[PDB]
């Protein structure tokens, strides 16, 4: 058998390398970083390159903090919930202001929050699949605490006017906050040129491990702890290291950002050639704008023939892709690094003889 | 070189069967749980087992939820956020009656708490480093939202009376709360035994990986998440599955519970070994109750001769061990299942000419 994996905004395969880097953590080197001896000093060195790594990736300076989690969601949460204790409880900014866009961690926070008496307007999404980068300004109310917009969008593909939303955010006085997990690797990602104050991401889309993550805090920008026991992270994030996951994502990150033009030039071509083979079929059309978007996402709809039946053909013929939502569900079929033309060509088949069976059976 | 590692109370060598069971997890079984195609299905096995082997690791019933997390720390927060969110902002419930042992992960918390407008009071220990088990009934106010006492102290060893506290929780109608995390392979665990509503627990304390923990929660009660998304684990913790790491914990856990005579009658005569050997040198004696500690910790003070200095001396020689605050600090050994009579002997001849030669020097 040979399976075809086209969902790599769900999550991705680790990286071999990451997982040669991440081997010798779970075997020898399994000492706590914390402790004063050998063990815990012996780990030093490796983390040290691990979160230079990640600096890097993302622009972050030496001022900056770029403090480990335990995921993006858990990043999303602590950025939520740090503004709601320090900026709407106790300096009365009761007004945050978000996209309808955004992935569940957030709204569901936003949500909760919400639920606590904190105002939360949602910014709707326009035909063209994206925030006007002004709705913000024109949703700014001073009392606003933050402002929260995810880089790229995980349905759609479609890149946000992050670095426009910070200049608005920036001349405004507010706090942005940019969850960018679906960037990384993707586009390059520039924390300066953005002006955020908060950047999440998450390692499992981009060839690390499920089960760690980022997020970027500005210099002299302060959150309450989500974690509180401070020992860890500057006292920021409080929990025993997750050594093995930092080697592992400081190096998924390097891979990640050595791999831009790549990204950029291959599987942007090879997504496309899988979007120009699949629109030459009856009434399938790309759902959103198809300029402002990540190279490797692409977002289809089949007239009638629902979105959900599709993705379990394609499983029958073990090929892996997602729903998305768009208005009937559509298809989302999302590249990586690792496909090759030979897939793509195998799945444009497949999906086209799929299509037909449902067709005729329709 | 050979090295001898005595800091299992600071954390533990993964179990080279923990990580055998994680490695197709790392390679070719990577794709997300919640995805709907084989990817995501192929992990659900996988999962169910580690979650059994979790569930009967602490006697936990199918109606119990044991919630997957980053980390105890997370647990302990998630616990006290939880409880000040559903039990002291929503029903006046203001009180929260904790120790003065517990791990920083809960006293910080409680800090912060404080510092909200939480009454939080500090349980003081007693001369034969215990809680009565007393104490809190003496201080249950009615307004006591919460009660949380560690299972066993992790600089001492100490057990303290749960399943007492349990009965002075049952008895109260308060809300009872047991962070378990050096009491897991160590002493037999039973929630229903504990009366417990919530337990905690840390891979990294029983040959897991760091970097993943558990929240055991009753049926029926309830607690607000801290982690908001509501995709995973029945909506109370999201966050895209660490797959690698909860198989590997459910390994360690059955390891633990299976280890358990062993670690009674072979890990504590070692210990018992170091202890006596210790002894019989100047003015050098274990801090606290002997008879109420789990099977694999000593903590002993040298007369003068401070505790970290010994720690310096002892990893000069490639021994590793940890301080113990007692009141000069003091020096904590915890043994594993990895142990040898062999190694116990060198560390007493290194630890007695250790302590000679520091007394030369004095
Ligand atoms: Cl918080
Ligand atoms: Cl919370």
């Amino acid at each position: 058998v040979q399976r075809i994996y086209l969902d790599n905004n769900a999550t991705t395969r680790i990286d071999p390398k990451v997982k040669e880097i991440m081997d010798p953590f779970l075997r020898d080197h399994y000492g706590n970083p914390s402790s004063l001896h050998q063990f815990g000093t012996e780990t030093h060195p490796a983390i040290a390159e691990a979160l230079d790594k990640l600096y890097k990736g993302i622009n972050a300076r030496d001022i900056d903090d770029v403090i480990i989690t335990s995921c993006a969601t858990e990043s999303n949460n602590w950025v939520l919930k740090g503004v709601y204790f320090d900026e709407c409880l106790k300096k009365g900014k009761n007004h945050i202001v978000t996209t309808v866009a955004e992935h569940p961690a957030v709204r569901s926070t936003c949500n909760f929050l919400e639920s606590l008496g904190v105002e939360v307007t949602y910014l709707p999404i326009n035909e063209h699949g994206s925030i006007t980068a002004e709705q913000v300004r024109e949703a700014i109310t001073e009392k606003t605490a933050l402002v929260s917009v995810m880089w790229a969008n995980n349905e759609t593909g479609l890149i946000f006017p992050i670095e426009e939303i910070g200049a608005i955010c920036k001349e405004k006085g507010v706090l942005f906050h940019t969850d960018a997990v679906q960037a990384i690797g993707k586009i390059p990602v520039d924390v300066l040129k953005a002006n955020a104050d908060f950047l999440s991401f998450s390692a499992h889309k981009f060839h690390g491990p499920k089960g760690i993550g980022g997020l970027y805090i500005r210099s002299g920008v302060g959150l309450t702890p989500l974690f509180h026991g401070g020992e860890h992270m500057n006292g920021r994030r409080s929990g025993t290291l997750n050594v093995p996951y930092i080697v592992g994502m400081g190096e998924a990150m390097k891979l990640a950002v050595e791999h831009l033009d790549y990204e950029k030039e291959v599987v942007g071509k090879l997504r496309d050639k899988l979007e120009e083979a699949l629109l030459k079929i009856p009434d399938v059309m790309v759902v959103g704008d198809r300029i402002h978007r990540v190279p490797n996402t692409t977002l289809v709809s089949v007239r009638g023939i629902e979105g959900e039946a599709m993705l379990w053909d394609l499983n029958r013929s073990n090929i892996a892709a997602s729903t998305g939502s768009a208005c009937h569900t559509a298809i989302r079929l999302s590249l990586s690094r690792f496909n090759t033309e030979a897939e793509i060509d195998k799945t444009i088949e497949v999906f086209s003889q799929a299509a037909v069976r449902l067709r005729n059976i329709s």
